[PDB]
């Protein structure tokens, strides 16, 4: 229903008499999506928000399709890029090359080529097709893993997803211990390696999942994951360093392989571009392996071309793999003891002294990330959207301005129920908006707000009549707080210029 969409996009106007309390954008939350409905949703955004006119209008109302497939990408593209779809091939490359157990783990080449964008050499001012990229989401796998854990370790007779509260309790004890284990029976390997690629890739809007920075269970933002520090470090570095063209390479070395991923720096689309002073102190190198047994030969070298702005230059680590986890460096001074140089050609050179396989709770393989020395404390290589008219018939354009955005899926289906007002998700969001701004979050994907411990979207969406979808914590609190708490959260995100995405189930 399009009149329910109209209500959601005017919730601030209708409930609060306050346009600053309106949602900015739409998550089209499908089973199957009819192409006709995608066209009508696009028509709403063009008529109401003028997204066809220029990138500033489009990027202030950036809307997505969630249909668990790539299938609608051609139709969305042909209909004028009025919303962006997921890059499902890249998600599957991250899952199989990095996250899977060793006996199912793919070679690393798909991380480069098995995507909407072949990132071997991505030098485009504007990518052909816009997208968002992610590794996990609220319904990507946890419900399945909790079922697997209960079936294997607690109750082998369980039918479907019909669990007792005590079964889910016990299953999360096992799940949470597995997150902290080197040898993982259930949970994903190499989360930080997946985020290092997601947050340095060109030509996609990355979406960070709440449950990769905080525990999937327990109170909102109460318990940081072991990967919180690595992911926060990458998010802050993305603002400061991540710009320009991309090169990805895949080298056989010793008994295994590595990939390299380079961004040339702001104002350098090609490896030959020299750019300006800001190009010199931006860009990044990511080095990854997915094999804990990786050992380089004494003669093995990994030569990493940083681009023509980076000849004869000091580099320092951002993230390095250690025996026990990942060390983060928060300044040039903190990394002073590990400075290395590019040569006359702008190449970093790594050896067995730098790269080997590790097995720890965060890494199954290898991660190293390097940034140029000398960035100002306030350096920000993001760019604002153009107000010049769009001239190709498309609304959303995957250019440097869209690449500057970060989406945050700001909920877990398995969050604990608040025991006091201070624990309500929407109260906590309002209190912590400075943190989302620090991370470069531009688009905040909120939980469904209408009026329950269900963790299956199927059960939730079946459990509420069409009138229930107008009750956004109004008749009684939703799981996330009162309607007034929702209004305050939307206004708080707007106070930092962060856009807020409504969950629209057609
Ligand atoms: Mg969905």
């Amino acid at each position: 229903q399009l009149n329910w969409l109209h209500f959601l996009m005017n919730f601030g106007n209708i409930y609060a008499n306050d346009p600053d309390a309106n949602f900015d954008s739409i998550r089209v939350d499908a089973d199957n999506v009819d192409a006709d409905l995608l066209q009508i949703a696009g028509d709403y955004l063009k008529a109401a928000k003028g997204i066809h006119k220029n990138d500033k209008a489009a990027n202030d109302h950036l809307s997505i399709l969630e249909a668990w497939s790539d299938n609608d990408t051609p139709y969305l593209h042909d209909d004028g890029d009025n919303m962006i779809n997921m890059d499902n091939k890249l998600r599957l490359s991250l899952l199989f090359s990095l996250a899977k157990p060793l006996n199912q783990r793919s070679g690393m080449n798909p991380l480069i080529t098995n995507s909407l964008v072949n990132r071997t050499d991505d030098n485009a001012e504007t990518a052909a097709v816009p997208s968002y990229s992610f590794i996990r989401a609220h319904d990507s796998e946890v419900q399945d893993l909790i079922r697997d854990i209960i079936k294997a370790e607690i109750n082998p007779n369980v039918v479907g997803y019909s669990f007792t509260m005590e079964e889910i309790k016990k299953a999360f004890e096992i799940y949470n211990k597995d997150l902290l284990a080197t040898e993982k029976k259930y949970t994903h390997y190499n989360t930080a390696l997946s985020y290092a690629l997601l947050l340095t890739n060109k030509s996609s809007v990355p979406r960070v999942y709440y449950g990769d920075m905080f525990t999937d269970d327990g109170q909102y933002m109460a318990h940081k994951t072991i990967n919180y520090e690595a992911i926060e470090t990458l998010l802050k570095a993305r603002i400061k360093y991540v710009s320009g063209g991309q090169a990805m390479r895949n080298q056989q070395v010793g008994n295994s392989e590595i990939i390299t991923s380079v961004r040339y720096g702001k104002g350098a689309l090609k490896a030959t571009d020299t750019g300006d002073r800001t190009t010199r102190t931006s860009g990044v190198a990511v080095i990854e392996g997915n094999n804990p047994s990786l050992r380089l030969k004494a003669s093995d070298r990994v030569v990493v071309n940083m681009g023509a702005a980076h000849k004869n230059q000091a580099y320092r680590p951002l993230l390095l793999t250690t025996d026990n986890g990942i060390k983060a460096y928060h300044s040039d001074q903190e990394a002073a003891g590990l400075v290395r140089y590019t040569n006359d050609r702008g190449e970093l050179i790594f050896t067995a002294a730098d790269i080997k396989g590790y097995a720890n709770p965060q890494v199954s393989g290898y991660l190293g990330v390097w940034v140029p020395v000398g960035a100002a404390a306030d350096q920000d290589v993001r760019v604002a959207a153009s107000t010049a008219p769009s001239t190709d018939g498309k609304s959303v354009h995957q250019n440097a301005a869209l690449d500057s955005r970060v989406m945050f899926e700001g909920f877990s289906n398995f969050q604990a129920f608040a025991t006091k007002k201070e624990e309500y998700t929407n109260v906590v969001i309002a209190k912590n908006v400075d943190k989302f701004a620090e991370w470069g979050v531009t688009d905040f994907e909120m939980a469904p707000q209408y009026v329950d411990g269900s963790f299956l979207d199927s059960v939730i969406q079946n459990g509420y009549a069409f009138t229930d979808r107008y009750d956004l914590g109004i008749s009684k609190p939703n799981k996330y707080g009162t309607a007034d708490d929702l209004v305050k959260a939307i206004k708080a995100l707007h106070s930092k210029g962060i856009k807020v995405m409504a969950d629209w189930v057609p």
